[PDB]
């Protein structure tokens, strides 16, 4: 009651032993910031007129809406003030952010302001996900700093306005979860060393692209359907905005599949700001993410807005359908 276990507190705590600058929590307590901020916005947005069109596209091809250009403004601005950064990657932007000499601090952060943009207008859950690295290099920030392997991360996570807002970070020791209480402004601990299941009973995937599927996926998701030892087959859940979805598979266990296809060598999903971050959750879990080939944050990176497939959640499903691949390779 009258000792909350915020973020805040939890982050210096454990920045403590292990000495530091204390920038991260600086980092931490910026995001937190726009955070709150976005939350705000999102639980009014029908309110506030914020549904709708930016009126532009992304990089690849992305129809961009008001609240993605409202949360990557609150995003770029809390971390360029926070003292803790000197390169930004945004889903929002063609071109890393270089911060300004004067403000600059020692991480790299690359995010999606706002991850689930199909499933805004109707309300379903959204949220927010970032990667944070060390920049390794002595030489002036580049754009470059940000093209790390997945397994460089030193912190990461997402925030997710689902029925309540909920900001998920993962770091070297692992997973701890932070409920927003809106009547203080607050993320409390309410989750410690979260560990997802070895196996689950959830599959979740886009089966509207049933047509496009690899063999190797096709037949897996005929094995959930139609188990060859009587076992009783998976429920389906696929929400269609990513965060809603990895949450579950942590939380309840089970796997999450955005994959190669016929028409998407690379998936669809964005290695650096969506598929590391939520890579590096799931195996500070104890979880497990991959292309369906590789390991996700084995990757290394040559362009900012480069897709990747994802196969994330239970080790046990993980593996199932990584046996799978195995068996269909070929030359
Ligand atoms: O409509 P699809 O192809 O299933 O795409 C859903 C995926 O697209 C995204 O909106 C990309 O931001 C993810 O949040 C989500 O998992
Ligand atoms: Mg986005
Ligand atoms: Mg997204
Ligand atoms: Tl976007
Ligand atoms: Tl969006
Ligand atoms: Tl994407
Ligand atoms: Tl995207």
């Amino acid at each position: 009651d009258t000792n909350i276990v915020t973020l805040t507190r939890f982050v210096m705590e454990e920045g403590r032993k292990a000495r530091g600058t204390g920038e991260m929590t600086q980092l931490l307590n910026s995001l937190c910031t726009a955070v709150k901020a976005i939350s705000t916005a999102v639980r009014k947005a029908g309110i506030a007129h914020l549904y709708g069109i930016a009126g532009s596209t992304n990089v690849t091809g992305d129809q961009v809406k008001k609240l993605d250009v409202l949360s990557n403004d609150l995003v770029i601005n809390v971390l360029k003030s926070s003292f803790a950064t000197c390169v930004l990657v945004s889903e929002e932007d063609k071109n890393a952010i270089i911060v300004e000499p004067e403000k600059r601090g020692k991480y790299v952060v690359c995010f999606d302001p706002l991850d689930g943009s199909s499933n805004i207008d109707c309300l379903v859950s959204i949220g927010t996900i970032f990667g944070i690295y060390r920049k390794n290099s002595t030489d002036e920030p580049s754009e470059k700093d940000a093209l790390q392997p997945g397994r460089n991360l030193v912190a990461a996570g997402y925030a997710l306005y689902g029925s309540a807002t909920m900001l998920v970070l993962a770091m070297v020791n692992g997973v701890n979860c932070f409920m927003l209480d809106p009547a203080i402004g607050e993320f409390i601990l309410v989750d410690r060393d979260v560990k997802i299941k070895k196996k689950g009973s959830i599959y979740s995937i886009n089966e509207g692209y049933a047509k496009e599927f690899d063999p190797a996926i096709t037949e897996y998701i005929q094995r959930k359907k139609f188990p060859p030892d009587n076992s009783a087959p998976y429920g389906a859940r696929y929400v269609g905005s990513m965060v809603a979805d990895v949450h579950r598979t942590l939380v309840y266990g089970g796997i999450f599949m955005y994959p190669a296809n016929k028409k998407s060598p690379k998936g669809k999903l964005r290695l650096l700001y969506e598929c590391n971050p939520m890579a590096y959750v799931m195996e500070k879990a104890g979880g497990l993410a991959t292309t369906g080939k590789e390991a996700v944050l084995d990757i290394v990176p040559t362009d900012i807005h480069q897709r990747a497939p994802i196969i994330l959640g239970s080790p046990e499903d993980v593996t199932e359908l990584l046996e799978i691949y195995q068996k269909h390779a070929a030359k």
